[PDB]
């Protein structure tokens, strides 16, 4: 078995420390730490130390990481989109594994992704990130969800293909907007909850509807959660109508996210309200941090960068006070490991042996300055240095 020593690294606004790594787990942290017979020693010269980043919220599937510039024209997104799969060879195995192989070489080491699945395509997308995520196994952890992208209802046969998706090794059932794009927004959740429910999966929801559209969106979408004690199984993403609600109304169904474990992610969209990050934090609600799409067809921003998806999300809040940025980076570190139900996350001892290591005086500085990855380990191995990987 081997031993991994990581000598004078820093946690933060604390005395630096030395990090003992046997296995894939933390064995031992504190000053200047003894050796075991043998053990590799990783002079850390006063680094900080982050846990593995987390990408809570992705597209690995549709990502153009790796191949030439996607030349955006578009007017009708969704349209633009599906044409370009149906006249190009996109292989979301290569675009997929190149991506979650950034994402690591930058200090990611866990990546929630949705991938579509949907009757153009079956589960090829679906297949091809599973052998991506089979490449990466002991390297990045990788939970799929399973996404109708243009819908469940009206498409006929998308309700098996999503169960068959899960059968298949999605973890998690995917869905959108249960007015806007369902147009039966009860009939929608509750064919999505069946689904889940029959193999016991959770769901994690697009929910673009603005303003009272999607508050009552959320509001059937957590009367179900409750009513199927779905504690800590459903996450909602974007949410964006949590900033056009009135304080009240918002808090009330914060409150009631709160209590049911429901998760937020914010991909700090800048032209589009956001969830406050410090309402959901005071309403006892975890964020989540994502990029969404990485240089696809609908973007061409997003970065495997998750220190540069705070610093965004910071901005986004208007954070300016350096106990703001820790909050920001909270959404890509322990919040969104919490929000995801990532297990094993940290620098304690017994945590997967997942350390980042930057050049950086304090976390404020690290969200702000983005400094490469002078060292990632992942599972107590070392798998890049200098923002490369090895
Ligand atoms: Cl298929
Ligand atoms: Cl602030
Ligand atoms: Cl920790
Ligand atoms: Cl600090
Ligand atoms: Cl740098
Ligand atoms: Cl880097
Ligand atoms: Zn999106
Ligand atoms: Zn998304």
């Amino acid at each position: 078995m081997t031993a991994l020593l990581i000598r004078n690294v820093r946690t933060g606004a604390d005395d630096a420390l030395d990090i003992l790594i046997e296995g894939d787990r933390i064995a031992r942290t504190g000053p200047s730490l003894d050796a075991p017979p043998g053990c590799a020693i990783e002079e850390g010269a006063g680094a900080i130390a982050l846990p593995g980043l987390v990408e809570g919220h992705t597209h690995l599937d549709k990502t153009h990481w790796g191949m030439p510039w996607y030349r955006n024209a578009v007017g009708d997104r969704i349209e633009n989109e599906r044409h370009y799969r149906a006249t190009s060879g996109h292989d979301a195995g290569a675009a997929s594994l190149a991506l979650a192989r950034a994402f690591l070489a930058a200090g990611t080491t866990r990546i929630r992704t949705h991938v579509d699945v949907d009757t153009d395509a079956g589960l090829r997308h679906l297949h091809r990130v599973l052998d991506t995520r089979e490449t990466l196994r002991g390297q990045v952890e990788i939970q799929i969800v399973a996404f109708p992208q243009s819908g469940v209802l009206k498409r006929p046969g998308t309700d098996a293909l999503l169960a068959d998706a899960l059968a298949a090794g999605a973890d998690l059932l995917g869905g959108l907007d249960p007015c806007a794009i369902e147009g039966d927004p009860v009939k929608a959740v509750d064919v999505l909850f069946g689904i889940a429910e029959r193999y016991g999966r959770g769901l994690d929801l697009h929910l673009h509807e603005r303003g009272s559209m999607g508050a009552y969106s959320l509001d059937l979408i957590l009367q179900r959660t409750a009513a199927l004690g779905m504690q800590h199984k459903v996450t909602i993403s974007h949410a964006f109508c949590l900033g056009d609600l009135a304080e009240r109304e918002r808090d009330a169904l914060l409150a009631r996210m709160a209590e049911l474990g429901v998760a937020v992610v914010t991909t700090a969209p800048a032209a589009v309200p956001v969830p406050s990050v410090l309402a959901c934090r005071a309403a006892g609600v975890t964020v989540i941090g994502g990029n969404d799409g990485v240089r696809d067809t609908w973007t061409p921003y997003g970065s495997p960068d998750m220190l540069e998806r705070a610093m965004l999300i910071a901005m986004r809040n208007d954070f300016r006070r350096d106990d703001a940025l820790e909050v920001a980076l909270e959404c890509v570190t322990h919040g969104a490991a919490r929000g995801c139900g990532f297990d094993a996350y940290g620098l304690q001892p017994g945590a997967r042996a997942d350390v980042v290591l930057v050049d950086a005086m304090t976390l404020a500085e690290a969200v702000v300055a983005r400094p490469v990855r002078r060292l990632v380990v992942s599972s107590g191995k070392i798998v890049a240095r200098n923002g490369a990987l090895v």
